């Protein structure tokens, strides 16, 4: 299929990116180097993941290797949440792009609806754990992105962790300069998100699916958890198209006219998960695939349950 998605502000975004979090400094300019030698065009970064100087590294010298151009790549980061302020945001944005080594970004993020207390800490807490919130609205936020447009840092603003009120809160609020050009939720075979994706594709909203392989490092994981690589259903869906699970789960949302972010630091694995053009999943495979839903995240922290903003109270 076609390698790149048309956004509302008149962009064309690569609908395969290459995932960092939890990507160790030490391997992660590697990992973007090969990703790019290998046809990586879109990098999804966030400066909570620690990593963006590194990342950096990698496309400023595969930009003066030209291995590359500049207009080529299609960049993202995420404003942290403890950045909501007016005051905030463009040092926030600034700090990536410096980090990154560009002079503008593809697409900047809204990283999650709650904003925290600013400060060092990235989740500062009271003294019972819950997170310490910041009285900035997403409404005030979003008008700082669009700023960010009009001063030339980025290309594009979105969204990410928006349930869909909070995304009608964007849409509908008083004098909105610019639409979100994306949400990016999390989004596999256990969480497929049918009611949000269908209410910010109808509003022209593209939707990345973060996680697609179900995050089997994220660090909270439990060995009871359910597990998309090892799901033999999963496993029988490959086998009969001679590809890999995760080559399945892949495919799976980019026909649902998703991008997917897959996250690897390993070589041999980012070369894999690029081949994913060359083979269709039929319809019944992708409705297979759809019935395997039941509502497990991997994302979503219990010290926030609380804060007005937590997104995940609502069904979708
Ligand atoms: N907006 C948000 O709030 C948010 C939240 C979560 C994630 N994200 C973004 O989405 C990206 C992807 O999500 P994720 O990192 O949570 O997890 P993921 O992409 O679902 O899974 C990554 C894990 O899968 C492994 N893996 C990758 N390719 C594989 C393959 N072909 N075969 C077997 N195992 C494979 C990786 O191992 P190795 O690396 O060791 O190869 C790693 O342990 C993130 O890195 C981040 O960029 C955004
Ligand atoms: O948020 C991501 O992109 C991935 O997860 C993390 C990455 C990090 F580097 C650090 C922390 C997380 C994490 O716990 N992220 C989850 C999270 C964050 C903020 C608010 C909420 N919430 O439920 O409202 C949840």
């Amino acid at each position: 299929m076609a390698s790149r998605i048309l956004l509302n502000n008149g962009a064309k975004m690569p609908i395969l990116g290459l995932g960092t979090w939890k990507s160790p400094p030490g391997q992660v300019t590697e990992a973007v180097k090969v990703a790019i030698d290998v046809g990586y065009r879109h990098i999804d970064c966030a400066h909570v993941y620690q990593n963006e100087n590194e990342v950096g590294v990698a496309i400023q010298e595969k930009l003066r290797e030209q291995v590359v151009k500049r207009e080529e790549l299609f960049i993202v980061s995420k404003l942290w949440c403890t950045y909501h302020e007016k005051g905030l945001v463009k040092g926030a944005c600034q700090k990536t792009l410096s980090d990154l080594k560009l002079d503008y970004l593809d697409l900047y993020l809204i990283h999650w609806p709650t904003g925290f207390k600013p400060g060092k800490e990235f989740f500062p807490l009271d003294e019972s754990g819950n997170v310490v919130p910041s009285d900035t609205n997403i409404l005030d936020t979003w008008a700082a992105m669009e700023e960010l447009v009009d001063e030339g840092l980025v290309k594009a603003i979105g969204i990410s962790n928006f349930n869909h009120l909070q995304v009608e809160m964007i849409l509908n609020k008083p004098g909105l300069k610019y639409k979100p050009a994306v949400n990016q939720i999390e989004c596999h075979p256990y969480l497929t998100q049918e009611k949000l994706i269908q209410y910010c594709q109808s509003k022209g909203i593209v939707v990345t699916a973060y996680s697609p392989l179900g995050s089997p490092d994220r660090p909270w994981a439990k060995p009871e958890d359910p597990s998309l690589l090892e799901d033999p259903r999963i496993k029988a869906i490959a086998a009969k198209h001679n590809k890999t699970t995760a080559q399945v789960l892949i495919r799976f949302p980019m026909q649902r006219n998703l991008v997917v972010i897959p996250k690897s630091v390993t070589p041999e694995r980012i070369a894999e998960n690029f081949k994913v053009f060359d083979f269709e999943l039929s319809s019944q495979d992708m409705t297979t695939l759809l019935s395997y839903n039941r509502n497990w995240r991997v994302c979503g922290l219990l010290s926030c349950t609380s804060h007005k903003d937590y997104p995940f109270h609502e069904e979708f």
